[PDB]
């Protein structure tokens, strides 16, 4: 049943520590409207330098993450992310073109797939959840600096 299937995303989502906190109408919110891609080995999810709306938690599998740094050619490999994180807010929160790729590291990954609109008035609304999110980009930010992304 339709209720059933919902209350599986439920514990998936709530083990997300990102949402463990959000009020039971905003996680609704998330489940009625989330959308699921699969990706397999290669595949580009997210392309630096593209325009993006969407917000994405990895339900299933590995990506790494790879940016353009000064002195390099070819995108330099950042970091890998696993089921249970989530990637893509930064377009959002800073209202930014897409800052790096996002790249399947294995067959069948699945993300769950959250649009602008169903974003902003559940995660940008929860006054708690949008303040830490804006820590999060803001490290995002100070790495960049670091490696010195283009
Ligand atoms: N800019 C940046 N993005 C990162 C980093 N690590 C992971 N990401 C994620 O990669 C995503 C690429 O799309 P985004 O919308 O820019 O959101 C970004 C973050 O979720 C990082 O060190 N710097
Ligand atoms: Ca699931
Ligand atoms: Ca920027
Ligand atoms: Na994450």
């Amino acid at each position: 049943t339709a209720q059933a299937r919902d209350e599986q995303y439920r514990n998936f989502l709530r083990s997300v520590s990102l949402l463990k906190n959000l009020p039971e109408d905003k996680l609704t919110k998330i489940i009625d409207c989330l959308e699921v891609e699969y990706y397999d080995k290669g595949d580009y999810i997210i392309r630096e330098g593209e325009e993006g709306s969407t917000f994405f938690i990895l339900a299933k599998g590995k990506v790494k993450v790879t940016q353009s740094t000064e002195g390099h050619d070819q995108p330099q490999l950042i970091k890998t992310l696993q089921k249970g994180e989530y990637f893509g807010e930064k377009a959002l929160i800073s209202d930014d073109v897409r800052s790096a790729n996002i790249i399947a590291e294995e067959n069948d990954v699945a993300c769950l797939v959250i649009d602008r609109e169903t974003f902003n008035q559940t995660v940008g609304t929860f006054e708690e959840l949008q303040k830490y999110l804006e820590g999060y980009v803001a490290n995002l930010n100070r790495d960049d600096e670091k490696r010195h992304a283009k």
